[PDB]
């Protein structure tokens, strides 16, 4: 078949990135038909349930959306050129976060921003905050926060890079793993749709999420859970961050870890182990529910 359909989320965010990979597709296959499929964790089960049923051909996700388990036949299989990875400071009244006065509200629903925000400053107030970027925006406008966190490539990408008051380094909030990046899923027994995912692929980026991935899923992630896991690729080696924290900022558990590019895996299973028995297995417990990692 010459036709491929896209499955996406259907927020003006989730329709770039689907854009942006028919887009690559349509410059190496001249020829490909490309069909958006939209439609309305849960982010990500009613696009593989298109898969599976072949309603499909490939599901294209913000990588930190992906899940670190798919069911059986699909699977992770391309990973394009990262964007920026690093979580933006976002404000109409201040410049920065150091500006910001005992008991400014900060919105952000990320465990993993909140506990690295309460460790630096816990005399800011951390509110809930969850919707589209530009519904996040919204309320932000409205007054309802003093600032919000959101992340760098996702403002670029909708073209409101002027919101960024200041990229935060990953030094401040390590990044989310994959964040930045977009990922695509689809059945693994479908050759023809390999074959033509295959120049989208971007080796370096690959090698970094594929390490920041082995790490999650060791300590069983999400995005609900206050973990970081931040990979570069440092001079031919490797370098892989990782952080677990309780969401209060109290305890951050911290590691690092530097290896060849073939090591990605185990660098990041070790890293994990490592976290896991040095107390990240009892705070993961909490925010599990009594379940801990193995
Ligand atoms: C895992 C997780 N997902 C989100 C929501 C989200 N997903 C993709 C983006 C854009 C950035 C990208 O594609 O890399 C976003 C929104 C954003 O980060 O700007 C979150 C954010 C929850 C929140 O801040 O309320 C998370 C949790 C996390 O990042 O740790």
């Amino acid at each position: 078949d010459n036709v491929l359909r896209i499955a996406t989320r259907q927020s003006p965010l989730a329709l770039w990135q689907a854009h942006y990979v028919k887009d690559k597709l349509m410059a190496s296959h001249p020829g490909l038909v490309v069909e958006l499929v939209p439609m309305v964790g849960l982010f990500v089960k009613e696009l593989e349930v298109a898969l599976l049923e072949n309603r499909a051909d490939i599901a294209v996700h913000s990588m930190k959306d992906v899940p670190v388990e798919f069911p059986q036949g699909l699977g992770l299989v391309t990973i394009c050129e990262r964007e920026d990875p690093r979580d933006a400071f976002v404000s109409n009244n201040y410049d920065s976060l150091d500006a910001l006065p005992a008991g400014s509200i900060v919105g952000t629903s990320s465990l993993r921003r909140q506990c690295q925000l309460a460790e630096r400053r816990p005399d800011l107030i951390i509110r809930s905050l969850r919707g589209n970027v530009g519904t996040r925006l919204s309320k932000l406008d409205n007054g309802e926060y003093d600032a919000i966190i959101l992340a760098v490539a996702g403002l670029k990408r909708l073209g409101l890079e002027s919101r960024i008051r200041a990229a935060l380094p990953p030094e401040i909030s390590l990044p989310a793993v994959g964040q930045g990046a977009v990922g695509i899923e689809c059945r693994l027994d479908d050759s023809r749709t390999r074959e033509l995912l295959a120049a989208l692929n971007h080796h370096e980026t690959a090698l970094r999420v594929t390490a920041e991935r082995a790490m999650n899923t060791r300590l069983e992630g999400g995005c609900q859970v206050p973990i970081g896991s931040y990979a570069e690729l440092i001079d031919g080696e490797i370098w892989l961050r990782a952080l677990v924290g309780a969401p209060d900022g109290s305890q951050i558990i911290r590691g690092e870890r530097r290896g060849a590019p073939q090591d990605a895996e185990q660098m990041g299973i070790s890293l994990a182990e490592e976290l896991l028995n040095n107390g990240a297995r009892e705070i993961l417990a909490e925010v599990y529910n009594g379940d801990a990692p193995a």
